[PDB]
């Protein structure tokens, strides 16, 4: 291959794909922040966003291919 | 692994996962919540709040992992 | 544990749990408000309330754990 | 060929076109943006922005050639 | 299956299907609000709402699967 | 095909058509709605409500395709 | 054609015309959208929203030709 | 003539006049724009903005000459 | 045709036409009715309703066509 | 012609006009809360409110054009 | 003439004068809003709403001069 | 004169004075958002809004000259 | 005289004063509204609203000084 | 003097006090407004509103000395 | 003494102080928000603002020594 | 004394203490609203509510030291 | 000690604990509006704000030790 | 020890610790603030952010060890 | 070794890693602009943070090796 940085997937991958901690920890922030913000607002919209961000993120990720 | 970040979920999980106490004072406002409007306004609503936010942090946390 | 604020349990229910003075004021309150607006417009709605509240935060206390 | 310089797109293409492993770290640096912003301020257009860009780049690539 | 969220649904039949402790409850409120109201009123509407709502729920359940 | 999202139907069709949990709970929370609407002001409007709901959710859902 | 970017159409209207599932996701979540919503309020307009965005969509896309 | 330029109109017409495909897409995302914030929101400027964009690029082009 | 909603006259017609279900309850309640009030009051009205409404409903949705 | 939306009467005719599904849905609205109403209240009222609206809509959509 | 912007009447008149489609389709959703609050709440000022619109539009326009 | 901008009136009187397309449009924009505003809220203030608009420009324009 | 905005009550008096078209509507309405409440009600306070208001017009009109 | 701004009354007081065009028109505003909404609900707080509004702006204007 | 500045207060108290243009510019324009504020609203808290106006610069100005 | 605002209550005793000329004006009010509600409704509490206000005040002034 | 801004206790105790001129007008501002929003609206909160603000100060101050 | 910086505590500890006057200050910022927003909204939510404030420095103080 | 700056780490580590004055320092400066923010605008996003950077500091520090 003549791509010189092609390497980079084994730990980009590892870091920020679908898999990754951190991927699981913005996933685990909604959970909480629905929760939060039902509890102050009781805006149903806080709870909907979980399944929206995990719709959205199994999507993009499967896209982006990591 | 590849992950780089990895070893963060000890203290991810401790401190915003379901058992945490992060996570537990979240659901003690609802229930103080859930007292202190219905007092105030005698709207149902915020006495079923309670079992909602339960129920959601419970499917949430599932989903994510943690 | 990783639970890197486990240690404010120990106000948290102080404070907030069911025995607290928080919880006791707002349960108060309810009995005065019971009686006023009783007073005002004796409808029975408002008599009723004292108990439900009372057994709103029994349980809520209990599933919440303070 | 007179282009002194013509051999230089073996790697470039490599490293840079539509394939590459930079160009894949974008795409998925914007699934991970629109998921943590969208997760802060629900605010809708941090999702379509995956769309936009995928569509931005697909276009772009083929019209410079790589 | 495809669906991101299946799982909840143990959770949410358990609290807020037919059986559960909630909808239990509201049932049970209906049959102290028929007795206080109908002692108050004596209009024979507030006895017959026990029916209806046990008929309402039997049928609303079925119908919404749980 | 041209859509560079296509995709992303398997699991929105999943979680969010007529067949996928999250309806399934909208529904379900309006027959739990109606009861405890009704129990409180027998209002009928509260009953009609399911059979409403049911009814917009069928044709809005085949007109969506979902 | 002078039109140097014309080569974009094949993938904008893919991802964004009427038929693209961009476009069937926005009428999905009406769909949902009208359910919630009159569930909790039983107002009207919420499903009469359904027909507009129908409706809009229909008329927007004709005229912008995608 | 002596405007040194004069040429570019061939491409700057075809790409950014009337009939483009940038202004095209312009116009397209108003209809999806208006869409989604509709459905969001329900305020109804968000559907008159497509008749007053369409309206606008119009009346400029002419005036422009592209 | 144009009617883009057209298509919900299936299940409109099945569940709030002359025929449906909802419709024959509310039939059905009328004969409940008249017998409790007349027994209550002894007051005439209360039987009349009952062709009353069977008489309005076969008017009413012979001009609605349903 | 210059009304660069014209062409939206096709479907805003087809959906919304005096013989489209919408409008025959809140006419057969009327039989039904008609018949629910009187049989509820015996208020002659809500029988008249079915020729009352048969006449409005006529007279509206006449002069509406639609 | 000094006005830059003359040319924009023969648009403006047509897409947003009294004769255009936009201004038919307000007085359209009168004609259905009337009838379905009308429908819902036997306030007469629905259907009064409709005579003052088109009297209110009919003297703007003529003001205006579209 | 000394004033070295002096001949810049015949057009900015020519699109913006009283008499300009640009302010018949403003007007213009009003009976419309009149009739929409009151069709939607049947709030009054949308109607006098309409008289205001007209009288304050005429006595704005006057002051200004123009 | 000091006051810039003088000219105005040229127009302001024309069309805001007691003899203009617009307070003349304002007194019209109530005719109209008067006739209708009462027919519906049969409550006599209907009635006394058009001397009401025309009384309070011609006060509050001459305080003003239009 | 050192007041460095002192000539300014002479076109505040003229345009902004109490026997100002500007002031005279807000008090009949509220002539209007009165009629109109006591037209519209009955309510006697917006007849009271004359005098209240006549009586401040009189305080007002006498303390502030314009 | 030392003050480089101390010159300074006699213009400074002359255009700032209590006394001053600008002073007696701002109260004056309470006077007026206040009569437009409740002519709009009927909130009573438009006019108390003016005593808290007048109270609070009385106070300020004592206390700054202007 | 440390209180760097203590100067200020001499005015504010002055304008918002008991014998104020705010606080008798917030007293005639009642007198004027007991006197207007009554005749209207003939609801007693609209007199009473005169000497529960001077009670209220005279108390609550006592405690406030003002 | 080692807090350098020690010193700063004399005068933020003198101006903001509960003894100061800035707290006692706080509290006289609640009878203040406690008799106004009672003599508006009849709502007994407003009377009982008083006692509760009262409350609450004294409990805030002595906790935080001002 | 190697920190280089070590000393600073004493004056850290002294000046932004729990027991600092600039801790306490914020603190009583609470009690002031609560007043004051309560007395004007009369949302409870500003009376319990005192005991928040109060209990989340307590916990935060003590894992910050200062 | 051959790492000509190795000796820096007894310092380096000393002042900026985990336990030293530095990071405590920081640490600390959250607890107090929690506090004050969260006083100023109850927005629960600025007690959110504390544990936040605690979170990151420990996983950060732990990857670095400080
Ligand atoms: C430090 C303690 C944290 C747990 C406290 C929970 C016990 C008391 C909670 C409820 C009392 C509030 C009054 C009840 C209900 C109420 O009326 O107030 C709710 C109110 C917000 O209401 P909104 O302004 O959205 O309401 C608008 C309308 O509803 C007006 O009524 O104030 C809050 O935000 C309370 C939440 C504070 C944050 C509570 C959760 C804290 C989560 C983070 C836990 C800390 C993690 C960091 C630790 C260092
Ligand atoms: C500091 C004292 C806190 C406890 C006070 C309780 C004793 C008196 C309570 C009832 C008297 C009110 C009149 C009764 C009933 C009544 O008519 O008023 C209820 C009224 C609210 O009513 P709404 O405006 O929702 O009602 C709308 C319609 O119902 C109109 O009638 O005012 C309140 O919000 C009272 C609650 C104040 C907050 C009370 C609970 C405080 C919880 C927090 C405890 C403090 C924690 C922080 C401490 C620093
Ligand atoms: C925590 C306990 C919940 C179950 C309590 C049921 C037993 C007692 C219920 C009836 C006594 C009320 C007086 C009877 C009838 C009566 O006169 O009061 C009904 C009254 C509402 O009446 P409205 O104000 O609509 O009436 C207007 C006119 O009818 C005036 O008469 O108050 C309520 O809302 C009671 C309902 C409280 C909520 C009850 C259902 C709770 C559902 C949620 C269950 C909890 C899930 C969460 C758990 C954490
Ligand atoms: C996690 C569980 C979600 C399903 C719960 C459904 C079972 C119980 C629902 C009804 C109990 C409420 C009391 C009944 C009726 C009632 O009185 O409360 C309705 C009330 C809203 O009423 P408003 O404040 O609009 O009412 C104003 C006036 O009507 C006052 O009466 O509260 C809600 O918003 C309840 C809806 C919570 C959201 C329910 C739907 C959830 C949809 C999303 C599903 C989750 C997707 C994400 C999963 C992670
Ligand atoms: C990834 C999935 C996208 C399609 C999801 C649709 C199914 C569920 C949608 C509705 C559930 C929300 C609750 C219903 C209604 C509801 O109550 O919430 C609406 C709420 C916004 O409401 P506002 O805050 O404007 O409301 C203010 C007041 O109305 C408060 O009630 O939240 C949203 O923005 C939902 C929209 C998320 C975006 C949906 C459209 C996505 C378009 C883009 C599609 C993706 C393209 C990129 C793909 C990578
Ligand atoms: C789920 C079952 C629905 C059908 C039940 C019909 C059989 C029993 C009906 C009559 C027994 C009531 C006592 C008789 C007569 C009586 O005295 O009570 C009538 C009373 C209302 O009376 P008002 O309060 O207007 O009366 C004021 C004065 O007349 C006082 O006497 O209560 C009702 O609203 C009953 C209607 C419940 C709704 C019945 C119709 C339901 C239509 C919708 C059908 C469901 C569609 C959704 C399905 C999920
Ligand atoms: C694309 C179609 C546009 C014409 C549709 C008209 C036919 C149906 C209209 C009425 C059905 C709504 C339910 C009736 C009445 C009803 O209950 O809903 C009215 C409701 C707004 O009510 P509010 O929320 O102000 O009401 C508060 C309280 O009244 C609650 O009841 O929803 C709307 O805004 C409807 C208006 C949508 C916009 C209609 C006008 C569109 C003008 C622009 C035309 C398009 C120009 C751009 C074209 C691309
Ligand atoms: C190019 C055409 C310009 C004239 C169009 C006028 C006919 C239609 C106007 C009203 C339809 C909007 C819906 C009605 C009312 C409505 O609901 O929408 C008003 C809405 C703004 O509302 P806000 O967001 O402030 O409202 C907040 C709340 O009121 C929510 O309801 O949208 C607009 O800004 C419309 C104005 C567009 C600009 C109109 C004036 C254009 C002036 C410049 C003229 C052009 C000079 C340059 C020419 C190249
Ligand atoms: C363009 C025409 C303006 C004049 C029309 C007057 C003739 C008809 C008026 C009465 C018919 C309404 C039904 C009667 C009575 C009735 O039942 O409806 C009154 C109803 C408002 O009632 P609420 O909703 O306050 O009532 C609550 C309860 O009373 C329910 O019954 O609707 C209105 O607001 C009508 C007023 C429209 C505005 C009328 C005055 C217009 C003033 C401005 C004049 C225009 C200046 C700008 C010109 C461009
Ligand atoms: C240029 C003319 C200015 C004077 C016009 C006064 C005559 C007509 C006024 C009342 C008709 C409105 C309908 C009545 C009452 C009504 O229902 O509408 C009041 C309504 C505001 O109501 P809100 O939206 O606060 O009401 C919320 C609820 O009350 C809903 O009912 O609209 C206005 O703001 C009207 C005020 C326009 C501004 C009037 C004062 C102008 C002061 C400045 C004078 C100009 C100085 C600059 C000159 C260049
Ligand atoms: C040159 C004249 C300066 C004095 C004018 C005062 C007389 C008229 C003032 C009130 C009429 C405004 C409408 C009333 C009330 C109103 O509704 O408008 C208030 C409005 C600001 O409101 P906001 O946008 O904050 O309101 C948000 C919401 O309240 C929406 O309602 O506009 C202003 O800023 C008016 C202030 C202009 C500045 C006035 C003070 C000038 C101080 C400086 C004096 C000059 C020193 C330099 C001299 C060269
Ligand atoms: C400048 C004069 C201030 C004192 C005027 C008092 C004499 C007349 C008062 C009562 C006549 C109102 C009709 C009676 C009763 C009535 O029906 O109207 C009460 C009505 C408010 O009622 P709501 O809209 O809350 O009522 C809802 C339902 O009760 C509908 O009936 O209007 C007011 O707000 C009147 C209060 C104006 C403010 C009065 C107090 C002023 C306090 C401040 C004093 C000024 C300090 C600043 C000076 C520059
Ligand atoms: C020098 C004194 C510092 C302590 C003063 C505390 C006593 C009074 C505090 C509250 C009175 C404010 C009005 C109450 C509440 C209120 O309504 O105002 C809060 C307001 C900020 O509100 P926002 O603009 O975020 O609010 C947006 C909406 O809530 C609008 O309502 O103003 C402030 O920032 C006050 C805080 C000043 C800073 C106070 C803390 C000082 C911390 C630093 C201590 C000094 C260290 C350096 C010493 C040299």
């Amino acid at each position: 291959a003549t791509d010189l940085m092609k390497s980079g997937d084994a730990t980009v991958k590892g870091t920020f794909g679908k898999q990754s901690s951190v991927v699981k920890w913005v996933v685990l922030a909604e959970v909480v922040a629905g929760g939060i913000m039902y509890m102050m607002t009781k805006n149903v919209k806080f709870l909907f966003g979980f399944a929206i961000i995990s719709t959205f993120i199994t999507i993009g990720m499967s896209v982006a291919g990591y």
